[PDB]
C-alpha cells in the first residue's frame, strides 16, 4: 500500500489550512490533492474498503489535531443509497472506485426538497465539492447494482460527531449523526512497515 500518497494528502492539505483561506480559496485549492489521491487507487487498506449487504460503510481514515478536517472512506456495497440529507461544513468527494450518482436538493418555502440540478455521475478521480455555502443538500447512490463503489470524503469537520437531518420527499426533518463503521483507525504512520 501506497500509504505515503496518504500521509503527503494529509500533510498538504493542513498546510493549505495553515494559511487560513476562506472556504472558496480552500476548496478550490484542494480539488486537486484530492483528485491526485483518487487518480490511482493503490494506498486504501483493505480494512477500509470492505462493504457491508444492508447499508453502505464509512471509514474514518484520519483526524485532523484541531478537527480541522476528517477523511472518511465511504464504501458503497451494490446499489446501495443515502436518504437526502445535508453537512453544514464544507465537504469534498472523491471518487475512487466504481461510480456514484449525486442529486442536488433545495427546499421551497414550506419545507419540501426537490432536485435543484442535473443529477451528476463522478467517475473515478474525478472530486466534486459541497457546503452550505454553495450548497450543502443531496442524496447519493451507488452508480451499479453489480458493484461495490467507493469514494473518499474530506469534510471541514470531524463529521461522524456533526449533528445534521435527513429529509423525506414530504420535508420531515430528523436529527442524524452518522458516526463511524470502524472502532479502529488503519495505522498509517508505521513507516518502518514499508
Ligand atoms: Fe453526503
Amino acid at each position: 500500500l501506497r500509504l505515503d500518497r496518504l500521509r503527503q494528502f494529509i500533510g498538504e492539505l493542513a498546510t493549505l489550512l495553515d494559511s487560513r483561506p476562506d472556504e472558496s480559496t480552500l476548496l478550490a485549492q484542494a480539488h486537486p490533492l484530492l483528485a491526485e489521491l483518487v487518480h490511482q487507487d493503490d494506498w486504501l487498506p483493505e480494512d477500509c474498503a470492505r462493504p457491508d449487504p444492508q447499508r453502505y460503510q464509512q471509514y474514518l481514515l484520519h483526524v485532523d489535531s484541531r478537527q480541522r478536517f476528517s477523511v472518511v472512506s465511504f464504501v458503497w456495497g451494490p446499489g446501495q443509497i443515502t436518504p437526502v440529507h445535508d453537512h453544514r461544513v464544507w465537504g469534498l468527494i472523491g471518487m475512487l472506485r466504481g461510480a456514484e450518482y449525486s442529486q442536488p436538493y433545495a427546499f421551497d418555502a414550506g419545507g419540501r426538497p426537490h432536485p435543484s440540478g442535473a443529477r451528476r455521475r463522478l467517475e473515478p478521480g474525478e472530486v466534486e465539492a459541497l457546503s452550505p455555502r454553495i450548497g450543502d443538500v443531496h442524496q447519493v447512490s451507488n452508480a451499479f447494482s453489480d458493484r461495490t463503489s467507493i469514494s473518499i470524503h474530506v469534510y471541514g469537520a470531524n463529521i461522524g460527531a456533526v449533528r445534521r437531518a435527513v429529509f423525506s420527499a414530504e420535508g420531515e426533518e430528523k436529527p442524524f449523526i452518522s458516526g463511524y463503521s470502524n472502532s479502529r483507525l488503519p495505522n498509517i504512520w508505521d513507516l518502518s512497515k514499508e
